[PDB]
């Protein structure tokens, strides 16, 4: 029983093997807009994106992820609720079976179309091996995706899927920028909590931006012919890749706007 996302496996069965699943500070979360109350204290988020270098795309049959080199400060974030300077890794998706759903967090109840998350670790802990032990190790940049216009940012990503579309494929994917996948407003929320897939880990500073961007169906329909399965192996069609909200328990989730 490897965990996904289905009737034996998925987000329902996952605490037996990481208990931390039932944990104090879990993800994702719904945002209720009435009790994320504005932070005025918050500081403006800082997205340096420019000297991103990507390397790799890769089906690991959670989802599709393009990898970055962190080696250096070149792709980093920093400010809003942060200490010190995060470096990004990686970024990959969760969608649903139809337009309908695939976010993982949640505002006031509605789930969106998709759900991008940029995942960065904090360079003040050194590693990557000593920051997920941290509650602040990791910040996730998470961006919320509506079916609309296209966004050309996206355009390179989903145009290269047919290359991976089985389980444990990957491609070389070289010189793709992320900053084609930001809206235009930084505005965001912010909470602490936890790795959304196993395993489960408690130490992400969640940054959830206000403004989705819109992606066009064409784009999203992409997404859906991805698969959970191997090559060769019956088709396990990667959709609803999203585990759902999570109690909020004690925790108090800010706004950075007003
Ligand atoms: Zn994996
Ligand atoms: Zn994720």
């Amino acid at each position: 029983h490897h965990w996904g996302y289905g009737k034996h496996n998925g987000p329902e069965h996952w605490h037996k093997d990481f208990p931390i699943a039932k944990g104090e500070r879990q993800s994702p979360v719904d945002i209720d807009t009435h009790t994320a109350k504005y932070d005025p204290s918050l500081k403006p988020l800082s997205v340096s994106y420019d000297q991103a270098t990507s390397l790799r795309i890769l089906n690991n049959g959670h989802s599709f992820q393009v990898t970055f080199d962190d080696s250096q400060d070149k792709a980093v974030l920093k400010g809003g609720p942060l200490d010190g300077t995060y470096r990004l890794i990686q970024f990959h998706f969760h969608w649903g079976s139809l337009d309908g759903q695939g976010s993982e967090h949640t505002v006031d109840k509605k789930k969106y179309a998709a759900e991008l998350h940029l995942v960065h670790w904090n360079t003040k802990y050194g590693d990557l091996g000593k920051a997920v032990q941290q509650p602040d190790g990791l910040a996730v940049l998470g961006i919320f995706l509506k079916v609309g216009s296209a966004k050309p940012g996206l355009q390179k990503v989903v145009d290269v899927l047919d290359s991976i579309k089985t389980e444990g494929k990957s491609a070389d994917f070289t010189n793709f920028d992320p900053r084609g996948l930001l809206p235009e407003s930084l505005d965001y929320w912010t909470y602490p909590g936890s790795l959304t897939t196993p395993p489960l880990l408690e130490c992400v500073t969640w940054i959830v931006l206000k403004e989705p961007i819109s992606v066009s169906s064409e784009q999203v329909l992409k997404f859906r012919k991805l698969n959970f399965n191997g090559e060769g192996e019956p088709e396990e069609l990667m959709v609803d890749n999203w585990r759902p909200a999570q109690p909020l328990k004690n925790r108090q989730i800010k706004a950075s706007f007003k």
